[PDB]
């Protein structure tokens, strides 16, 4: 029922660099995850231009931000293209091996961590705040999967029989104990307004 | 042999806004076209991860910048995924209708033209310097096409029997008479170094 995989060596180093580098500007994780969602929404929209029935699984194109102080999770949900099982395994649809190379040679030439999305690996910036990330996903061409990792070199994949979601991707951030400021309405609002002001899909900040 | 099309009304307004607005920071056209090329190179690279024979049409992943003072053209060539005929017609592979909407509502809320790539329509920033743009393209799944437009509401598409290119996209900028600074080695170098410093594909600036 549960398959366990090793990260390729370069992605493992990336996750370790993100987890271990002292670096105060952690809030960028939210800009990078919203921009990933917006990329995935563009994709299903582009496809729908020539095949309308692609949107049979959900016509609404949006992003929701769901904080939960009980479980200490911040959840980012989008109704984008979603990912097939193969995509989840190939580093959540990214060119993460070459992306990490470029990001590392940029760090060598005086870039800082906030430029991580330039290299196609901004997803891994989740590990600035999250001790565990769970990705639930559904692409039209495949069934619903759950990916999970607490870093340390491996991730799991399983077919997900949780809440049927129609089409898209939920990123569930299980926050580090010292990072619960990102569950605060006010703090989330400020970040979105600061870094994601002109995203072309409605972003709804849920309240508790 | 030559088919002629009308731009959708929103893309037509976008091109007219770009052509007619007084706006001095024109050099951004090069950052936006290099970032489009880099997106297209990511795509063929991602595909090759699961199907290696996708790279049968060219294993090299690069970007070349070719100025020519005789014809007054600056050419951007990439060996990315390239575009099918359908893609050329659907606004060169972009979600240009909704992208223009978002870009326009951003201009209303105090964004400036340099943020155009945030909305998926940075290609049209070519019309800051070019009186005519010619796009030659070859995607693995289709034959080689030429798209052309001098704006004014229409574009052409034809199967291209010019120089067989293997796989990718050439954007040929026929520069406005007052914009030949972009044919200067020194000026091109400065722009690339300023705006495209950390692109993960080698960029070669050709010399004359
Ligand atoms: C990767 C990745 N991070 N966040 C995402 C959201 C998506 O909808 C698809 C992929 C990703
Ligand atoms: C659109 C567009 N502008 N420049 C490009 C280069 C490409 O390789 C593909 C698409 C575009």
């Amino acid at each position: 029922e549960v398959e366990t995989f090793a990260f390729q060596a370069e992605i493992a180093q990336l996750m370790s660099l993100i987890i271990n580098t002292f670096y105060s500007n952690k809030e960028i994780f939210l800009r990078e995850l919203i921009s990933n969602s917006s990329d995935a929404l563009d994709k299903i929209r582009y496809e729908s231009l020539t095949d309308p029935s692609k949107l049979d699984s959900g016509k609404e194109l949006h992003i929701n931000l769901i904080p939960n102080k009980q479980d200490r999770t911040l959840t980012i949900v989008d109704t984008g293209i979603g990912m097939t099982k193969a995509d989840l395994i190939n580093n959540l649809g990214t060119i993460a091996k070459s992306g990490t190379k470029a990001f590392m040679e940029a760090l060598q030439a005086g870039a800082d961590i906030s430029m991580i999305g330039q290299f196609g690996v901004g997803f891994y910036s989740a590990y600035l705040v999250a001790e565990k990330v769970t990705v639930i996903t559904k692409h039209n061409d495949d069934e619903q999967y759950a990916w999970e990792s607490s870093a340390g070199g491996s991730f799991t994949v399983r077919t997900d029989t949780g809440e049927p979601m129609g089409r898209g991707t939920k990123v569930i951030l299980h926050l580090k104990e010292d990072q619960t400021e990102y569950l605060e309405e006010r703090r989330i609002k400020e970040i979105v307004k600061k870094h994601s002001q002109f995203i072309g899909y409605p972003i709804t900040l849920f309240v508790e």
